[PDB]
């Protein structure tokens, strides 16, 4: 490996051999289906709401996120970086696909595919990720910088369907070498929402832009319909020339063919026919190929950008709604601007490596801070892009001030901001990209008045429910099989109208947005201010007993939604101490003198009452009621671990907190796989799991990283780092369960999972504390 020096791989970067198999893999151990895609995957491609392509590390585009809040795992084999190599002076040149498999069928077969395991490694830091090439057949090294513009506090690049390649050639032997590097995209018009004749239609254009000292060639691959539906668009695939090297480029090839049609050209001597034909196709796939050449003198480095775009300007939900995506605004509607799109790329990634450099340095040159953490911390933030992630720019046929965001919960529980969730899901948006995290917000104080009277038929006991009911904020904005941001709660397992822990999150959130965006946004707090009192106003109803505190119902009434609580209950009761805490606060910024004692009166008459039914001595229980009222909850004072973050104070004595902490890193960790997967939800006084709800036996990574938070908040640094290590480990680790870019909601025991691609391990960024 006489590359790597060349290009500039942080140590922190996630690392894989290409074609390595890994042996430990989970799987979901369930009655129903759970998505399992393997562990076959890599960091993705594309901005927010646009739209997102896993690249895995063995070299595939295979994940495909195009289709909004849909995952779909499959290998366009087409899709391909491909190299040929001549020693001058030799009879022959080799050629090769950069990908560690081959197609299941004789689509392609012509090409040279299984590139070779030991010749190269993957590594990734989102959102970079980088392939090497150190074949023994292959004289000249070569790596690739692959990313698309993700930047916090930027709204326009952080949008958009582009991604870049960024190529360096090194040539560490004595000879010369004639290289070439090809980037093959199969014109992927109907993949998805076209019902009949799939590639009907599809044709591809070259486009050559030369202006002074400049030059751009791209394929263009589209549909000769001018329709303004969610399949038709536009794929772009190009490269920018640099000095010393040769573009080649062929239109069309056939996908669904044997592929030699292009590969004959690329195999002889790495340079295409530069044949345009813009002729239709009817019934096959087709394809477009852009490839450079160049020779390479010993010791001689090159750089090479090339650059993808899509422009698939309309997302399509379930229901029927059709929405714009908010690149958008940046490039137009029409369907009709990949070009545009690629372009930017190619003339300006440089300044975007530099944007992402300065937004990674604070905590990539923190020497005090683990690199593991730093893998953990960037690479969990591929969700924001990969969650299914919606953001609006106008209804097709509708033009408002803002632009309707959402994020999945997960793909196998299909809601957009599962709100319960989001409490721990939400802190890279709040501290990365506050502006959304606001409107967010604001989309939940727009539901909290909010009447459905229609009934729907509750999952867990086939009871009907009212759907929405006036004062309780919703489960979730919708799912993508029916209409996000129309209808709410499309979540049905349980009734979220008659949650415990909803309203109060709800509060919470509020809060914490003013506070870590700099306690200055008071149009915020005033936005949201009815909608808070309200939510604590219906929340103090449920109060059953006259204690101060909402009752818990011997069901699951809050986001573990199989473990059942009832009276009062560590976490929602340490959730309402909490938001009681903020609504007085917030009372004071509003000069709402009233609503500061109204709140007051109750957090004084409700935190004496929760200190005297739980407090045990060593930690809060469980709750009051319940069959195994004296479980030790690894979440059991998340109330308190979102004071911390809000500089609320003290809602519990210190002293307490500190024993509590103790007793759940003892226990939940250190007695669970000698702590090396995390924090088990519920344990026995006794040091055995609690087996009371299949809850209680797993792991939850989110829960996990926020009681890691909120050790450090509390100065238990050793304890933290730990506590996250589990996850980390199980995660990323060769010794782990293979779960990179696909963070679980949970696991067992045995390491097996429930829920891949799950919102709230993102709570890794309240781990953040300093920021
Ligand atoms: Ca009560």
């Amino acid at each position: 490996d006489k590359i790597s020096h060349k290009i500039d791989i942080p140590d922190s970067a996630w690392t894989i051999g290409i074609g390595e198999k890994f042996k430990n893999a989970g799987h979901p151990n369930v009655k129903y289906p759970m998505i399992d895609d393997s562990y076959v995957q890599g960091a993705p491609l594309g901005g927010f709401g646009a739209g997102t392509i896993g690249r895995t590390y063995n070299g595939g585009f295979s994940r495909w996120h195009l289709e909004i809040g849909k995952n779909k795992y499959t290998t366009v084999y087409a899709n391909q970086f491909s190299v040929f190599q001549k020693v001058e002076g030799n009879k022959d040149g080799v050629a090769q696909v950069l990908y560690a498999g081959e197609p299941e069928n004789g689509y392609l077969s012509s090409w040279k595919w299984d590139y070779p395991k030991e010749s190269g490694m993957y590594y990734a830091l989102y959102p970079n990720s980088w392939y090497t090439y150190t074949n023994k057949d292959l004289p000249v090294q070569l790596a690739v910088k692959q990313f698309s513009p993700i930047i916090p506090y930027n709204y326009k690049e952080t949008s958009y369907p582009v991604a870049v390649f960024k190529w360096t050639a090194y040539n560490p032997t004595n000879k010369n070498v004639d290289v070439s590097i090809m980037f093959t995209w199969q014109n992927m018009i109907g993949f998805f929402g076209k019902q009949v004749n799939v590639n009907s239609g599809n044709f591809n254009k070259i486009i050559k832009d030369k202006s002074k000292d400049s030059e751009i060639v791209a394929a263009v691959m589209g549909n000769i319909s001018n329709d303004n539906e969610e399949w038709n668009g536009e794929y772009s695939i190009g490269v920018k020339k640099v000095p010393g090297v040769d573009i080649s480029y062929k239109a069309k090839f056939v996908t669904t063919g044997d592929g030699s049609d292009l590969w004959h050209e690329f195999s002889k001597n790495g340079i295409l026919d530069n044949k345009d034909d813009e002729t239709p196709t009817k019934q096959d796939g087709i394809g477009s190929a852009i490839a450079v050449n160049f020779k390479l003198q010993p010791g001689q480095t090159i750089e090479v950008p090339f650059a993808l775009s899509w422009d698939l300007p309309i997302m399509k939900f379930g229901g029927g709604d059709k929405w714009y995506k908010m690149y958008t605004k940046y490039f137009g509607k029409n369907g009709k601007n990949s070009f545009a799109i690629l372009k930017e790329a190619l003339n300006n990634y440089q300044k975007w490596e530099k944007m992402i450099d300065d937004w990674q340095k604070p905590i990539l040159s923190n020497k005090s801070k683990p690199d593991w953490y730093k893998t953990a911390l960037f690479n969990e933030l591929y969700y924001l892009a990969d969650g299914g992630t919606a953001w609006e720019n106008g209804k097709v046929g509708e033009k408002r001030t803002n632009n309707m965001f959402g994020l999945l919960e997960c793909f196998d529980y299909n809601y957009y901001e599962t709100l319960d969730v989001r409490f721990y899901g939400s802190f890279p948006l709040v501290m990365l990209w506050p502006d959304i995290e606001k409107q967010v917000m604001r989309q939940f104080a727009d539901t909290i008045n909010v009447q459905d009277s229609s009934e729907f038929k509750v999952g867990s006991n086939g009871a009907m429910a009212v759907k929405k009911v006036q004062g309780m904020i919703p489960h979730d904005l919708g799912s993508s099989y029916a209409l996000p941001w129309i209808k709410i709660n499309a979540y049905d397992w349980q009734n979220p109208n008659i949650w415990k822990d909803l309203n109060s999150k709800y509060v919470l959130l509020v809060y914490r947005d003013y506070v870590l965006t700099g306690k200055t946004d008071k149009e915020f707090l005033k936005y949201t201010w009815k909608s808070v009192k309200t939510a604590l106003d219906k929340l103090k109803e449920m109060d059953k007993d006259n204690d101060g505190i909402p009752d818990n119902e011997g069901i699951p009434d809050q986001t573990y939604d199989t473990w059942s609580m009832k009276g009062t209950s560590a976490y929602c009761g340490s959730l309402w101490l909490a938001a009681l805490k903020a609504a007085q606060e917030i009372g004071k910024v509003l000069k709402d003198n009233e609503a500061y004692i109204k709140y007051n009166e109750w957090y004084k008459i409700a935190q004496q009452n929760f200190e005297k039914e739980l407090w045990n001595g060593e930690y809060y229980n469980f709750d009051t009621e319940s069959d195994h009222k004296d479980s030790i909850m690894a979440d059991q004072l998340a109330g308190q671990w979102y004071a911390d973050i809000l500089r609320l104070g003290d809602i519990l004595p210190k002293d307490h907190v500190q024993k509590a902490l103790k007793k759940i890193y003892e226990f939940n960790v250190m007695k669970f796989e000698n702590g090396k997967m995390g924090a088990v939800n519920g344990m026995r006084p006794d040091g055995i799991v609690d087996e009371s709800d299949i809850q209680a036996q797993e792991v939850w990574t989110g829960v996990t990283y926020a009681l890691a938070s909120f050790m450090k908040y509390r100065g238990m640094t050793e304890e933290a780092y730990n506590t996250a290590y589990g996850v980390y480990k199980m995660t990323y680790d060769k010794s782990g369960k293979g779960y990179w870019f696909r963070t679980p909601e949970a696991w067992t025991k045995d390491g097996n999972y429930k829920a891949s691609m799950y919102m709230r391990p993102l709570s890794i960024w309240s781990m953040e504390v300093n920021y």
